[PDB]
């Protein structure tokens, strides 16, 4: 039944939202992080995390790090985000 | 029946209570680091996390970023406490 | 029949397992960062996460916390063996 | 019937593929430290996570740590992809 067409429709619009909301929040807090890396304050320390070491990198591979994982994100989450419009949409036509 | 009503209502507190005590946690590890970031000892260097970066903080960023995210997580654990109170007192009257 | 009841003594066996493990870790964690704090080499920095920031500590506070916390994980994975001793044995009964 | 012996391998082949993914991202990111750690660059402090403590060691114990963990995680990674070979050839040979 219709019903049981829109069920299928909403648990795949979930799942595909709760992927999306973790990228975006990843993304954001890079972004943030530049904000702050590329302040005024003279010296800051940063690390990047790999599995279950912290090494320290400049400001310079941090930005490099930020605005790549941007443009991975940025991609995935509007990929995602098409996949979610298409579906809203034949929840709609139901 | 009764019995069904009741599971919904006991499935939907457990989801919240889930939440609220992740906030809880969260709220309290920071109330934590604030007293020892405001501790005689002299220096002691702070870092934030941002997704996969650490990146250095002075003690006045570290206690304004606990300052804000004690006021959001207990706005919304709140917010949480009083959807348990509702339900439980639906759970009773049953 | 005996093939339900034992299934239901095999998911909590299963998810206190579950519990018990996640605890084992975080304390052999511990304990293998105790050994090199406590090792030769003059100077290792230390820090603390709480929650999304890293703050410096010493290596007293180290051990500190270290002996506090497997005290803590020690207790709760001696309750939860000993549930574990119990259900093993209704099911051998079985 | 068939469906349901294939849904079940599927089932299986699923939680292995998972736990090797899992495993097989740890792997890469260290050996992405690793790189980075035996690059030019000078300085660069490397600390070690411990449950919730992080620990400063040397690049030689940073590259130790990721040359015995690479072994860990490739045999793991290795037996579980030799099990999702022959759940592979059964679901084939259905
Ligand atoms: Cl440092």
């Amino acid at each position: 039944m219709e019903a049981v067409r829109a069920y299928e429709l909403q648990l795949e619009l979930q799942q595909i939202r709760t992927l999306r909301q973790s990228l975006e929040l990843k993304m954001k807090e890079l972004e943030y992080a530049e904000g702050i890396i590329t302040s005024l304050k003279s010296e800051r320390r940063i690390y990047r995390a790999f599995s279950d070491l912290l090494v320290e990198i400049t400001k310079d591979e941090a930005i490099e790090h930020i605005e790549r994982s941007r443009l991975v994100y940025k991609r995935e989450i509007e990929k995602l985000k098409k996949r979610e419009k298409e579906i809203m949409e034949e929840l709609s036509k139901l």
